[PDB]
């Protein structure tokens, strides 16, 4: 059995919500009231308890207005032969399926109108088609539907756990135990689980994970999210930078550290985002931005991003390179790879005059792709010309020659990345961080923002 | 006024406390129990809700042993010109402080024994020096005490403010922006402030931060926290690195991302539970340790450190380089910077032979300090020779050989840090990262794991 | 309808209690748990919103003996004309009644074992006779008995009033009028009352009482109450001085205010906790004893009868008297009253003389019908020979020629009853009591304290 | 020791009271909201449990107008040199009286305005003069004066009980032992009680009695009830008999059950809810009327006495009578008893002419004291010319020569008082019940309803 979809036709904020749905179900945002009456709906749908009291009046969309609640879920019932669960639900549920071949099954919540006697009468049916359902039989207070389901609720038969904000008072490597039982272990096979904490999603995989969005009215995404084969040595840096990133509205994903000094420091001489939201800044290297991107893409949050023409060369080989900064881009719009180009050089010498050398390979490498270059700029994606230093002497380079005593800044600062970094921010004033706010080649930062003018 | 430190002599699980205080305190830790309870000492000493039920049999360290109850807080009074709070305690509190010689003032707290009668009759005392205190005069429910200080206290005149556990179903933006407001407007003056979150931490700066061991006893360090006028310009970073290690027991200090991919693949391969264990990465690039490490030293937190000796060229100076990777451990020794040096090279080429003649002269300097090198190795101060590829090298070097079709892979992994090391990660297997862990250049984990072979 | 009986077979102090019923019930007695839990058992047969919560261990008899809960109500369904509810009862449960020749009508509940999976399940069904019950049919929360009854519950549609103990912190007067709202007014037809206080039955006719006995195990005994109108002039007193004698164990019949004081005093020399055992005084006047005999019978209550063999002289007629005396307690026996005798006086003096005539007859008179006077003794009915006051100058008739000074003490304090009865009890000690109190004469004051030598 | 009087000039429906006190103080009445006040000011000035709290906004008489809460007390503090309880109050209060030969002490309560701060602040004095009192010393959160009282309070040092309403869910039998326990017990030395149920005083003696009246404005009487030695034989029956009047308005005083069963036969036909008004009926018979009068009188409740002008013939001597009827009245207007009168009368036939000369004498013994029988009449005493029967048959006496076949049916009422009675009410109709209501020798009916309708 696998859990397919919910749909809540009518509860306390819910309208038409569609809600995808898989086993190990998380969701998180800044509706609270959205996340706590989903919870109370799965509640209503498969607890007794709750259910026992049934609908008052406030619990309708409008208070006196489209008086037919209905709370549908959607079960897959087509499974291999040999698992318990689907088994023992069909021993249940004899009169329910028609065929033998059936692959749904549907287990609705029907309600009557709250002006009579001012009560609700929650009335619950299956079947295995939407059309033709047919009564739970039940003899007393115990329904035919509570012999298959039983349901543990958690605040600070086939067995459903609704977890509700357990990292209240509670120390962060605490958070981290538990994010690794709830997602490896496999007493929790079904649990719907509702937080704030970024540290209670370090370990997680094979889960379907709910944004809800920051409206009022109830808007939610849902991705089915799966770390593959290759990321299985990078993944406890990518689930740690991913899961700060859920928790955010606009997330900038950038290479290294130097780059966040330098726009934290801008962002703190412009805009220190206490009037803002205040996004993400998304430290990516050494991968590809697809499985970021789709992940951030399905959940509804705006993704950015800022790259450098990076030309790698190959394992082995000589004269050869990769077009790697190029390649991500293409993959991220969904092409394929490009062929690798030779470039023979003589030796000479090879400290400085090589990097001048590819620096112009890989100007008319930008200027032989600008149609994809634009295609990238359709998306939210920046893909510099050489590098993000040759950008930064482009926007506030007379600033780089009065600091730094060399004719050329670049290649002072490119020969020790963090350290001159920080010797140029510590010299950097107000003037200049509003020149590298309002350059053209800086305009990821604008996105990241998001600022209106009024 | 500054509140300077508060003893408290006999309490519900405190001995003979003796805390360092200021304004803006802040206390964490993983005894909930003693932060509880600080606060409601703070409530004993200043709120009348909280004294006019008395004491209790519970309110006691054994529950009968050591009956007399003190707690007692020290101002540091006098002051010529810094505040109008000063004057508004002298014009109350005439009695026993009339000369303005007088610089320490005290409020003590004192207990009759709950044996007889089940009471505890809390008796308040102010007097300019510890002993010859004279009481506080009240006619009749309200002593003189009640019109200089009020206490407000948050839990989901001279003000002072107690706030309890405030993340608390708070989303993390919420929790940046109280931070903030927090430790940057001028409403909340005098505080006390008890978090497990981080986000109230990103900014901080003028506060004294408590830490609470982990023990039942409690122990307490006080550290006064600030942030001077040189790391202004990467104030936020800073800060946002070490919220999370104050958190933590074990704190490795590293340089950049290369050493968290390449110590999560080892710490994942080998020990997959070390931030449940209280361990710590923290990334350390552009500055030196040692504001880090006092405040981690100060506050009982172990930090280890895991450095390079690097070789710094000088801006418009041509064949002199500094000692920066001795220095930065002579500055944690407290000594003075060593001067520098220069290495005469001919115009060759700049590539590949220059970095064999660095790296000749960085073995020679390894070579001359290594009486200073045995100082850094007594306390956790791990500087290598040349870099942390070449140890890698000498560890693991066959299989680099074997992933690496280029005979050298350290000067291929060299070439692009981020994504040849992410290459040398997805193909490495338990064999090499158990030689890594078991290697002597690679102390640094043993240390931040802690376990000890004997 | 009208309520006919409840049988209640397993409940947490019931064990196979059969308490008859009609409209307007009213429960009293010593033992509150069970009548508390009489009107549980009603909530539980009769209300959802004890229902839905179902039956916990401790609903049990004994917490796990004998697991098979039934409580069963009678209804006497078939009317022809009498009212509309039976109507509106037949149309709801058109199922198993379809004839009209069904007169009784059942209302049964059933519940499962709390051994496994600790939960009650009640299972309602209705029938017409004892066998072959059905099904109550409901499609969600609400059964088809829930259509035609309501339950109003109060504590300090066919619709039943549960009324628990209206009298706390309410004023005698405010009792009184809420005992004829519950007994005169039509808006009350059917209820349940439980109360402690006599004021709130000072009017009340065609209601059934029970009692509930002082041990622990239940026992309840039922009387349907009616007044009939030959007493409908003195309705008022009856009850009145009936309410309080139903708070009683043992009940003293007397006839008026001198024997009251004369027993008064001899109790309170004797045994001054008479009333805090269960004793009580009832002034009996001017009518016949059955109306009381018959109610305390029904419920349980012992009663014991002191009365004198009177002569009551018609009007008109001369020289003919009545038995009254005799009478009395002929009708308490079940007989018809004797024939009118005859007396022939002459004109004499008509004041002592005639009196010693008459006095003389009633000796004559009692050693005719010994017989009789010994199965009145049979019974806890006493008829003196001729007065009270010959048996009180049998006991005590030296100390009454030693107080008053006439020779004969029976003449004066017959000729003023009230005043020289409190002259004689003024001027009597302790040794005279407890004479008046051991004499063969004075043996319903023995019955009355329940006290047996052996 | 003993309480005088408690002041109370500000309080939350307290205006300017003034309550005389005795030890074993009882507190009665319609205003449940004054009784609850008055324990609650009782405890404002004797208990810490009520102190510690201080005063609110909405406990001021108006809910802001006269802020100045005081409540004093007076204890009597001249007493027998033997008396612990005086020498532990004098031992502990040192500078209190000035003079050793100081009678009187006070203990003061006094508040401060609830306008600024919100609160209340209780301040308490001593001083055995009501000028120059002086402070309560206190060193911590206790006075000095609750090392001599302590309260104890009871809802279902010296030590002073406070109980409220302990007949609640209490059965009858158990009142009267609380009542006896509370009166006659040595441990309730000193006790403030409030209560609704007349089984509570049952046993009633040494006590003060306080009625609050039934306007909202708070108005109390008091009464110091004793029992005199003289009515120690009759005492139970007359606390039987006054304790249910203590809880009326109006109480007429009667003789006996015929007059009970007459009155309230004529007043079921007029008047039928009479006792829900505040009506009671009271039976006297064989005392006088004072001390039911004083008690009445002093608790403000209006007293209604019909009584008949009786001959009472004297012990030992022939033709002597006494006028019991007049000397009844003479002492409530409290005047001395009339001597003796001699009535010649010869021997004949005393059957029917005796009563006829009887009759005379009382009619010109009538006729003589016209004057005091017009001073009876302006207080609320009535007394008959002969007897209660000759006023029936000058009101209805048409109705009783039509029902009594006798010519004289005066006599054959007086020949069975009880049985002839019943008789009359039984054949008695609406019409002749107004003939005796609208008489003018029943006006004493008329008060006793006492409707002031205009």
């Amino acid at each position: 059995m696998k859990f397919s979809n919910i749909t809540i036709k009518n509860f306390r904020n819910f309208e038409k919500v569609n809600i995808n749905l898989d086993n190990k179900n998380v969701i998180f945002g800044m509706n609270d009231i959205g996340k706590t009456n989903f919870l109370y709906a799965l509640r209503f749908l498969l607890d007794k308890e709750i259910r026992k009291f049934g609908f008052n009046k406030s619990d309708y969309h409008k208070h006196d207005t489209s008086k037919k609640i209905e709370i549908i879920l959607t079960l897959d019932l087509s499974n291999y032969e040999k698992d318990e669960d689907t088994k023992k639900l069909i021993s249940v549920v004899k009169g329910a399926r028609t065929s033998a071949n059936a692959d749904v099954f549907y287990i609705a919540l029907e309600s009557k109108y709250d002006d009579k006697e001012l009560y609700g009468n929650i009335i619950l049916k299956w079947g295995s088609e939407l059309d033709n359902l047919i009564d739970i039989p039940g003899r007393g207070n115990i329904n035919a539907l509570d012999n298959v389901f039983k349901v543990i609720y958690i605040n600070p038969k086939i067995v459903i756990y609704l977890i509700e904000e357990p990292e209240i008072s509670l120390h962060r490597s605490m958070q981290i135990a538990l994010s690794k039982q709830l997602f490896e272990q496999s007493t929790y096979k079904y649990f719907f689980l509702s937080t704030h904490s970024p540290e209670l999603l370090y370990e997680m995989d094979n889960t379907r994970l709910i944004r809800v969005h920051s409206t009022e009215k109830v808007v939610c995404s849902s991705h089915m999210y799966n770390v593959e084969e290759a990321y299985g040595s990078v993944k406890k840096k990518l689930n740690k930078a991913l899961s700060s990133a859920l928790f955010a509205e606009r997330v900038l994903l950038i290479e290294g550290p130097s780059e966040k000094i330098l726009f934290e420091k801008v962002l703190d001489e412009v805009e220190p985002e206490y009037e803002l939201n205040g996004g993400f800044l998304l430290e990516v290297g050494g991968t590809y931005f697809n499985h970021y991107v789709c992940t951030l893409n399905d959940l509804g949050i705006t993704h950015i991003i800022k790259t450098d023409n990076d030309l790698k060369s190959k394992k082995g080989k000589k004269g050869v390179y990769e077009l790697l900064g190029l390649n991500r881009c293409l993959n991220l719009l969904g092409r394929e790879n490009l062929d690798e180009i030779t470039i023979d050089i003589p030796e000479d010498i090879k400290g400085k005059k090589k990097k001048e050398r590819l620096n112009e390979r890989k100007k008319e490498i930008f200027k032989q792709y600008k149609n994809e270059v634009g295609e990238f700029l359709g998306e939210r994606i920046y893909l510099s010309e050489i590098d993000l230093e040759n950008d930064l002497y482009s926007a506030i380079g007379e600033s780089m020659k009065r600091i730094f005593e060399n004719e050329d800044p670049v290649h002072y600062l490119q020969k020790s990345k963090l350290f001159n970094m920080v010797e140029l921010v510590n010299n950097l004033s107000t003037k200049d961080c509003f020149d590298v706010f309002e350059h053209e080649k800086f305009a990821c930062l604008k996105e990241l923002v998001g600022s209106d003018r009024g």
